[PDB]
DNA sequence: ACCCACCACCGCTCA
DNA sequence: GAGCGGTGGTTGGT
């Protein structure tokens, strides 16, 4: 649920995740935050194989592209309010990244559209669209491929869709899950659409004079707000029924208190826990001795870089060089340039006082592309010189 | 009596 | 959660 709400608001804009980052760091001048429904891992982690802990694996390695992305997340867990990899692992790899674990009162997909509302993130990437039915405005699904390397989005916008065909607002689709739901038998996404459509998804709080209007322009359609009559359609007493109709109006979300307490803690002083990465990869994955070490120090590394960008906001602590400019199609279009580095020398990893047990040398010059913006913010004086080498 | 377009729902598969 | 074909039902007819 909702079911077959794509073919009426649109499958929705797909767009790089990196585009998406940059364009707010240009426009808002502060780096993107966003909150993370924490139950969209549980069907798309546990389809990695091999090694020890694969599940977990690939979410350190969303999390990896979340600093080379320089994303503030915040992942929202489940509260047990409501109407296989550990909870405890997966909070504990959030601190270590220096990202921020939030637990919802109860569902964490009302807590995300909430925290957008309060202006504690700019947008919410969960399971699906059930979000702007929690008042959500900007909502992020589908973080995959576009395939390979997961950098597209799925974003829908709510005023958007409210203007659109389809004339679904918050409380249009709360009436389309009040009658479709999966509550009116027989019915019908289409035919709860065009009671939408008709203005019936209000619902200001004796309300069965509302019932027997649409009961009333069901069956005999005077108005013509639908395609035909609906006299098979028949109409529960309970229905519509009302702690289904504020369990969206109002769903169970945070305290003020807790609201005005995460605006002045989040984003937190974000700092990568490097020795407790290793520990943590040592324990959880197996990456152990010298090569685990220089496993950890390949894979951190350009994140690391990107994060320690932002932060600032010769210093060539960071980048060691840029060679090359390029607008690739994964970051539509969005301004690169290939910048070298020592890994080993940047994540502070002596892969030496581990054991030893063509290939990659830590300490030798790696290359990446990093965002144009997030390198004029952090290391501007070899960007214009970059820049000064190239009109020659 | 029968056709018909539309639709809601079920079972299916992959996440 | 979300895409597919079937399909059984409803509607408005033919
Ligand atoms: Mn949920
Ligand atoms: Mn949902």
């Amino acid at each position: 649920g909702i079911k077959g709400i794509y073919k009426e608001i649109g499958s929705g804009e797909r767009i790089s995740l990196c585009k998406l980052a940059i364009d707010h760091l240009e426009q808002h001048n502060r780096p993107l935050r966003l909150a993370i429904d924490m139950a969209i891992w549980q069907f798309q982690i546990q389809a990695a194989r091999g090694g020890s802990n694969p599940a977990i694996r690939t979410l350190f390695y969303r999390f990896v592209r979340l600093l080379s992305l320089g994303i503030h997340p915040i992942f929202v867990f489940d509260g047990p309010n409501k109407p296989g990899v550990s909870t405890a692992m997966a909070k504990r790899l959030i601190r270590l990244f220096g990202f921020t674990a939030h637990d919802a009162p109860g569902e964490a997909e009302a807590e995300c559209a909430y925290l957008e509302q309060q202006g504690i993130v700019d947008a919410v990437l969960s399971e699906d669209v059930d979000t702007i039915m929690f008042g959500s405005r900007v909502t992020l699904r589908d973080w995959s491929s576009e395939g390979g390397p997961p950098t597209h989005v799925t974003l829908h916008d709510a005023k958007k869709i409210a203007e659109g065909p389809s004339g679904l607002d918050r409380e249009g689709m709360v009436l389309v899950a009040l009658m479709s739901g999966g509550g009116i038998p027989g019915c019908g996404i289409k035919v709860a659409c065009q009671a939408a459509k008709a203005g019936f998804g209000k619902e200001l709080c004796a309300i069965t004079e509302w019932k027997q209007r649409l009961l009333h322009e069901l069956r005999t359609n005077e108005s013509g707000f639908f395609r035909t009559k609906h006299k098979a359609l028949e109409i529960p007493e309970n229905f519509p029924n009302m702690e289904v109709l504020r369990y969206y109006t109002h769903p169970v979300v945070s305290s003020p208190a807790t609201i005005e307490r995460l605006r002045q803690e989040f984003p937190p002083s974000s700092t990568v826990d490097i020795a407790g990465l290793r520990e943590f990869t040592r324990e959880t994955f197996d990456w152990t001795f010298r090569p685990g070490a220089i496993k950890l120090i390949k894979v951190l590394a350009p994140g690391l870089l990107v994060q320690r960008c932002l932060d600032r906001y010769e210093e060539s602590t960071l980048v060691k060089g840029i060679s090359m400019r390029r607008e690739h199609f994964s970051t539509d279009a969005t301004p690169e340039l290939r910048v070298s580095f020592i890994p080993a020398e940047l994540v502070g990893l002596d892969p030496g006082q581990e054991p030893e047990v063509k290939p990659f040398d830590p300490w030798q010059p790696d290359l990446a592309w990093v965002p144009e913006t997030i390198l004029k913010l952090g290391v501007p004086v070899t960007v214009e010189d970059w820049e000064e080498g190239q009109r020659s």
